[PDB]
């Protein structure tokens, strides 16, 4: 796995948590 320096993996994994609680996350962002 050519996972250089925090690529897609780092992106998706982190994004997911924020959109979980992070304010503004359920306001149409996921609904």
């Amino acid at each position: 796995t050519p996972a250089t320096t925090x690529s897609w993996t780092c992106i998706t994994a982190g994004v997911t948590v924020x959109a979980s609680l992070c304010p503004x996350t359920k306001c149409x962002s996921r609904c």
